[PDB]
């Protein structure tokens, strides 16, 4: 009985729920209700030439809620002029961005659970004010102190919980063709086994907040856990029906089906709670052997440091089992020597192959060379020239690109750039990007490839670097068509490397 299973529980957390404190209670409901930003307070703290630049800005051209707040923030100051005029008003300027760089820093919430998960438990990492910093600190700290009761030898195979999700927040680049487009009602059968053929294992990093019933799904809720708990799992009891798990945890996937609620289909996830540092083991050692399989296929010594994964959230083992496919797909559109060469510099630099399931700005080979927040870059994929190191965000949704493998190889391109530009002047080291010639080569075909290759240069040589490593055939004729002196550079500069 769900009312009977429900009342159970609350008596078994009953004594632990009455002796919570005013603060504690507090604690409790912040997190789980985070506090949002103030729009008024916000608009109200910018000069009237910000208001009117904030105005008439396209937000999307840099989060989408970050985009959508700054919409919202955008909505609300344009409800002051005329019907026509917002009619009307329905890359960016380097004045646009640089002001947008720091006015992200502004509308950030205060939200425990995203804290830990962007971070993934990391949460002394300098991507936030030092202040508030140490205000998650302290509140993280304390909310570990109150979920001290576990769930119990007797309760813990007697309960199921339950936990529903978007398909989004796992990987976006899943979610997008998960749900057949000809009945969205179905569940596409092919990117399902693929779903559940890498996924064995998950970890939480922030505190799961589950249902002791199942609820039904909402809009886009199409992914349905059902966990069962381990005796000593730390839980506290939540108002209406729901239990706040500690934070820190490790998930093995016990099964994966398609079923049916309701004439719709969805995805149920049974998974069991164990030792998160059972899991990272599982992690540990699949990095360990990823770097021993490409240490020798590189030609590098056994013990080299290249890939790191660096894994704390619920698609944990996706992450890992995707870096192996696209260093695979990397190996194959790639020559050999183009390869060995560039990636023989990286190491030189004590660089690294980052695959990590945690935001950029918390990835150490990016904010120890980038001690401004505003300068902090959260993407899919980045390549670091200070760190000689190519980050790779799993869960993120990419602009313009299919799959990851198609990014990863993009970010290789940077490399190479790095690299030919170090070859010309080993005292300089710039970019050949940087190099007047291919400035001229960019003002001139700059506009002619993918929309995002309009950035600027650097973007630029690594788009045109990808499409011309591209499986498909058209994609190469199209840059040696559409840019020649850009397709041709490139093959210079590869020529160039190899030959040293
Ligand atoms: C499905 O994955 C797609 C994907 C892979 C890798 C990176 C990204 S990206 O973040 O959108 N991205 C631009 C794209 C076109 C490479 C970043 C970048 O120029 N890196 O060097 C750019 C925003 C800084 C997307
Ligand atoms: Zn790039």
């Amino acid at each position: 009985s769900r009312y009977e299973k429900w009342e159970k529980i609350k008596q078994h957390y009953q004594h632990w729920s009455d002796s919570l404190s005013e603060e504690g209670r507090g604690l409790l409901k912040k997190l789980q209700i985070p506090i949002e930003p103030k729009k008024d307070d916000i608009i109200h703290s910018l000069s009237q030439e910000e208001k009117e630049l904030l105005k008439r800005i396209q937000i999307d051209s840099s989060s989408t809620e970050e985009k959508e707040f700054l919409k919202k923030l955008q909505i609300d100051i344009r409800d002051s002029l005329s019907e026509e005029e917002k009619e009307l008003l329905n890359p960016l300027s380097e004045k646009e961005k640089e002001f947008l760089k720091k006015l992200k820093l502004d509308i950030q919430p205060y939200d425990i659970n995203q804290r830990l998960q962007d971070t993934g438990g990391l949460i002394d990492s300098p991507s936030i004010n030092l202040d508030v910093r140490k205000q998650y600190k302290r509140d993280i700290q304390n909310i570990d102190a109150l979920l001290h009761q576990s769930i119990g030898s007797t309760l813990y195979n007697k309960i199921y919980l339950y936990e529903n999700m978007n398909i989004n927040n796992l990987t976006a680049t899943l979610g997008a063709d998960l749900v057949d487009s000809t009945d969205n009602t179905k569940i596409n059968r092919g990117i399902f086994n693929e779903f559940k053929k890498n996924f064995k294992y998950s970890i939480s990093s922030n505190y799961m907040i589950v249902d002791i019933n199942e609820r039904p799904a909402l809009d886009n809720e199409r992914l349905k856990w059902r966990i069962q708990l381990s005796p000593d799992t730390r839980a506290g009891y939540l108002e209406n029906g729901k239990l706040i798990l500690q934070r820190n945890i490790g998930l093995e996937i016990k099964d994966v089906q398609i079923i049916k609620q309701s004439e719709k289909e969805y995805i149920r996830i049974d998974a069991k709670v164990v030792p998160k540092s059972k899991i990272d083991t599982k992690i540990q050692e699949a990095q360990l052997n990823i770097n021993q399989e490409w240490n020798k296929a590189l030609g590098l010594p056994k013990y080299t440091k290249l890939i790191t994964f660096n894994v704390h959230n619920r698609y944990a083992s996706n992450i890992v089992e995707s870096a192996y496919l696209i260093l695979n797909e990397w190996k194959n559109n790639i020559q050999s020597d183009l390869i060995k060469k560039v990636t023989n510099y990286l190491v030189d630099g004590n660089g690294r192959f980052v695959f990590t399931d945690i935001t950029l700005p918390n990835i150490a080979e990016q904010y120890t060379h980038q001690d401004e927040i505003y300068e902090q870059v959260h993407s899919k994929g980045l390549y670091v020239p200070e760190s000689r190191s190519i980050l790779l965000h799993g869960p993120s949704k990419g602009v313009e690109l299919r799959n990851d493998s198609e990014g990863f190889i993009h970010e290789f391109g940077h490399a190479v750039d790095d690299y030919a530009g170090y070859l010309l002047d080993k005292n300089q080291s710039d970019l050949v990007t940087n190099s007047k010639k291919f400035i001229d080569i960019f003002k001139e075909e700059g506009s002619n490839l993918t929309s995002y290759g309009r950035t600027n240069e650097a973007e630029f040589f690594a788009e045109a670097f990808r499409l011309m490593h591209s499986t498909d055939h058209a994609e190469r004729l199209k840059v040696q068509k559409n840019a020649p002196k850009t397709f041709q550079f490139i093959n210079d500069q590869i020529k160039f490397i190899i030959n040293s």
